[PDB]
């Protein structure tokens, strides 16, 4: 009919998350931890964990890979 | 007719989900983890319980071996 | 029907964000740590919070593109 | 009789979410979160789940194109 | 029968939480955020998440402008 | 039946608030400051936040009208 | 035989849970509310569920029209 | 039969808790907050949600009559 | 069957915190306070925190009875 | 044949979860919270909502009688 | 048949817990405590909840009578 | 079957927390406290805390029997 | 035919789970629990929920004997 | 047909987890505890969790022992 | 079908955040506790939190060989 590979699927899923929609993403991530030190107090925790979690999601292909 | 091994079948659906479409799910597995870390607060426990289900389902078939 | 991409709405929270609304927003933020300074005693960490969280937040699509 | 393509229903269906009755849906969605940060206590997590929310359900047509 | 828009109803509560029963909601927040400071102790974060909450819910329409 | 509306009663809550019962909680306000530094140590600080959050819970109606 | 409207029976239940029945619900309400604080800790938004509540409740026919 | 005003019941509900039931739910409360100050650390804030709560849940009437 | 009045029973607590158990609690709590002044350093806050938890706790019916 | 009233029955209901085996009931209830301090961490709602379930189930006739 | 009296098995469980059972879990408990401060940072509050838990839970059958 | 007292088991944690296994525990207390005096600055109620665990936690049984 | 005693079977079932195959099951509990502290965050309640669950546990019998 | 001892399997997972798995665990164990200290703020209580967790869990065979 | 061995998949993960990640890890840390000794005031606390999270960290292989 009009199927397609469940593989391609995901990998499309991967791509369209990691591509410039990704960006915006980190981009706005950067934005919520600059207003937390902003309207909040200062913290190394917090933007070790917005830094950690984009360096995670970014890398998600890599780190999968080396998860085999 | 046209049947086959139910055995063979059960094995096709070990092979598909642990194939490339099981990378894929990885690769948005870290993605997903990478995200929650992104726009809400970081934790141990979420990362463990992710890494530990790719970790536990890639190993399906030798934890299953271990189980006998 | 009527969508549009989700890479262009999340590009259009950074713009605004980084618009006249940040730069409003920079404002008060400035405003925030001269009170604390006034009515309570002055510090070298929360101003260099504040100030800090300021250059993070206006600079997150530029950290965004150094982190790739 | 007075049959018509059940494509086009759904595309009808797809074309009045996404119009005026979706633009006035986001901006009730957004009241709903100035509500909640307004009576409660602000959060990242929140704001994150129905901005996303919006940006999901207008990005429908072309997050669904892009899963092919 | 006797039936209306649902764009139109959607508009109307868009149109009601927004008119003078949002301007008693505002105030009322105000009232909320100032016996907090009152009887216990003032904090910068939490102004911020009152006032923001304030702004993000008379924004809505316009905040779901730019999403498009 | 024995309705009214919506906005009349987050308005009689405004005036209550407002009206003789946030005179005698400014007083106890003003109270709960005399003890703390009474069975303290005095600070700026703290007089600071008692006092700001009397003025701004009974500036909500002037406080919100300025923010629109 | 014995019938009426059934326009004139909900509208009956209208009258008689907006009647004193609704009155005396709304003490026990705010009885609820000050228990709670009472022997638990006080919170802004428990307050505002139940006085929202109250307000959404006696608020019904003219929300129902705002509504159309 | 054997039946009642609801409107009856509501208020003997609203009568017994405003009576010498909550007259000693009051001590039991102020009994709660001095053994909290005693066996942990003073705090104007939990005084504050105590009283608050003994003022709100007597008061129910009167608050519900202001609400109207 | 064997009940008896709530109002009795919360009268009871009342009865046995403010009983021969109480006395015991309030030499505890002068215990607590002279240690921590014993193995860290002498504050009048503390003091104050422990003597006024005492009276709080033993004056709450004539604290209740002044509430009304 | 070797009927009873009804009403009788659910009288000794009434009695049986009143007597001796409603005391042995509070003394395990107590017993329950006494144990949840003690292997958990103290809180003042805990203890609120099962000296209240005591209060409550020993009082249901009274209460009931109340209600008329 | 094999049937006891319901009122016996609850006594059985109150018997069980006071007794050597519950002098293991009393010693068990303070173990807790101790270890919380030696591991953690020593606290009233924490040794106020344990202890208090212990007094509770023996005190069950006594402190059921007081409610009577 | 291949059961045994539960007084017995909790008598058992008992004595396994209270032999070697605590001494060693003991030791690791004490050199929690050596560095963190060395790596930070003395003081007095770290030390007290510490000791003060180890003899809570020793003297549990004891303790215990005192409470009866 | 070929029947047994009902008795019997449970007996044995009872045998069966307090056997070896409950000593395993002892061990994969205390392994949960060190796994949970492991990858999360210590607790006292979490040890006291499995130790208490392997004591109830393996005690079935005797405590189904105080039962009677 | 093909089965096994059900105490086999279970003894099967206890020999996995406590096997070059667990190792490889308890290496990921010091990791996380290195990185919280790290990127965070150092803590005993956290150092004695982790640690502990890994006592317990590589214990739990011995520790099911000594419960019997 | 394309699995591997859990215990692999552990390895992996130790070996990932041992090697250069983890050299870079390391650098951002000893530039975090610059930039806090920077801009706030410096402390031996945050430096030996800082060094002995590092030295944990890379030494978590050799740490959890001696707890074997
Ligand atoms: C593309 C770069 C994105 C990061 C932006 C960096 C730019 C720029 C980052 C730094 C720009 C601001 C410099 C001044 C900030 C400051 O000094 O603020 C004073 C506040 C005072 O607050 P308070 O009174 O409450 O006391 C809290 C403290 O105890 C006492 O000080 O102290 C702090 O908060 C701690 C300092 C945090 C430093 C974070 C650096 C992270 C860099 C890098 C971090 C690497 C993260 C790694 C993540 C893991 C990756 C696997
Ligand atoms: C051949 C082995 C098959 C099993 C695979 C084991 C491999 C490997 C198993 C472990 C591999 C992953 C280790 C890290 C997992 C983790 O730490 O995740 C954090 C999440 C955080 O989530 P959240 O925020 O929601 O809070 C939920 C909790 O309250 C707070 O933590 O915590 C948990 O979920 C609890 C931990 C469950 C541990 C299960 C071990 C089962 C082993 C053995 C179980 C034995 C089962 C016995 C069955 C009965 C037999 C008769
Ligand atoms: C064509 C793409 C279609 C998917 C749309 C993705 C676009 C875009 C997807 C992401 C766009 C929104 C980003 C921000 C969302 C957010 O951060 O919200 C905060 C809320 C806060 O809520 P709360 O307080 O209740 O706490 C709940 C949590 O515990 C604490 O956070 O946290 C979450 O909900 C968890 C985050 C879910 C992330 C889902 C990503 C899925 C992507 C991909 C998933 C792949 C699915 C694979 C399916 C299987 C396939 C075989
Ligand atoms: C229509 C205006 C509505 C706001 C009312 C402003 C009027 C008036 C606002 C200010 C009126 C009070 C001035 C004095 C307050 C004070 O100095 O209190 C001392 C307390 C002492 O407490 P403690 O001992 O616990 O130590 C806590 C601190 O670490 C040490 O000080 O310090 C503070 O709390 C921090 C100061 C907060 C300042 C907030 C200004 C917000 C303005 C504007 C904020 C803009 C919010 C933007 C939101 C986002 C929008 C997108
Ligand atoms: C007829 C009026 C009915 C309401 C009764 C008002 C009377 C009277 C209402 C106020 C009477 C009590 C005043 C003192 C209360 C207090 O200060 O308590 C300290 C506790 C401390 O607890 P903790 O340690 O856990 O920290 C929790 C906080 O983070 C730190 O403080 O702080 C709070 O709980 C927040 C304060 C809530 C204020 C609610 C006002 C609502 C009014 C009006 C609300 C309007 C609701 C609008 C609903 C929506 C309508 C569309
Ligand atoms: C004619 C208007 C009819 C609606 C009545 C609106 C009037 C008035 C509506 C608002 C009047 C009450 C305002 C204060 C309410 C409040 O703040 O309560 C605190 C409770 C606290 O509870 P808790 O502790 O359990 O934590 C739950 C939350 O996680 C933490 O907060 O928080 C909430 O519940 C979330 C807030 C819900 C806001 C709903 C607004 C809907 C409006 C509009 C919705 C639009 C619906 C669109 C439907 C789809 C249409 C296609
Ligand atoms: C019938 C009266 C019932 C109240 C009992 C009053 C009797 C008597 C009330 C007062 C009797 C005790 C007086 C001395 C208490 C003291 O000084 O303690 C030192 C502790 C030290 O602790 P720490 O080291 O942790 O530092 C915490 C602080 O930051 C530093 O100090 O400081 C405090 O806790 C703050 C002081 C709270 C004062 C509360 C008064 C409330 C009155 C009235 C409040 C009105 C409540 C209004 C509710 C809203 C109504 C709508
Ligand atoms: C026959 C009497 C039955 C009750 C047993 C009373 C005996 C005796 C009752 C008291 C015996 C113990 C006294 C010391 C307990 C303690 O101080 O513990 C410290 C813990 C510390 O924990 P954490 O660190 O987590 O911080 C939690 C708090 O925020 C900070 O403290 O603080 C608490 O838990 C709050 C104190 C609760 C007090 C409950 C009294 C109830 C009495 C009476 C209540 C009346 C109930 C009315 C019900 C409604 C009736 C209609
Ligand atoms: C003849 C009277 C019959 C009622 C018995 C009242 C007697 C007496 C009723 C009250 C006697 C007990 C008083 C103390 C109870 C308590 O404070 O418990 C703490 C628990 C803690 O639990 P947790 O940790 O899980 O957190 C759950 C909460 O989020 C945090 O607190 O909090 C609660 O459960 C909420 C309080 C419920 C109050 C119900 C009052 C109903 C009265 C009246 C209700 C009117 C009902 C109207 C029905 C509709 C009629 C049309
Ligand atoms: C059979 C007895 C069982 C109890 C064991 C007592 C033996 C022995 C109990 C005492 C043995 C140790 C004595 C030295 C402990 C110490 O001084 O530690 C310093 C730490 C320093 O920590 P940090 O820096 O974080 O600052 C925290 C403080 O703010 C500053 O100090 O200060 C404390 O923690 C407060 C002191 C708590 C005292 C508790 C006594 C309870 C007794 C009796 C309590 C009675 C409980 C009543 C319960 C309710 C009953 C209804
Ligand atoms: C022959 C005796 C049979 C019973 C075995 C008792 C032996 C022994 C029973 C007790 C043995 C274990 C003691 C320690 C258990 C523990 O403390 O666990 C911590 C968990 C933590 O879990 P979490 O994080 O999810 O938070 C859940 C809670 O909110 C926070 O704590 O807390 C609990 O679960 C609540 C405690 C339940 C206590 C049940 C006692 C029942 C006794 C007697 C009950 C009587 C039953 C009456 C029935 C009605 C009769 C008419
Ligand atoms: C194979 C060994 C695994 C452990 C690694 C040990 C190696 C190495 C462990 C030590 C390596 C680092 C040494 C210097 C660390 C330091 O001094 O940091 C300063 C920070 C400053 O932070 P802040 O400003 O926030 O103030 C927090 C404090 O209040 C003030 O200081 O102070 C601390 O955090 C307390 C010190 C914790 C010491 C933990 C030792 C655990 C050992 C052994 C613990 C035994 C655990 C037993 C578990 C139970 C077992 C049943």
């Amino acid at each position: 009919g009009g199927g397609t590979d469940p593989a391609t699927m995901v990998n499309n899923i991967c791509t369209f998350i990691l591509g410039p929609f990704g960006q915006s993403l980190a981009v706005l991530g950067i934005v919520a931890i600059g207003i937390s030190w902003m309207f909040g107090r200062a913290s190394l925790g917090l933007v070790a964990g917005v830094v950690g979690g984009i360096v995670i999601m970014f890398g998600a292909s890599f780190l999968g890979k080396t998860l085999t």
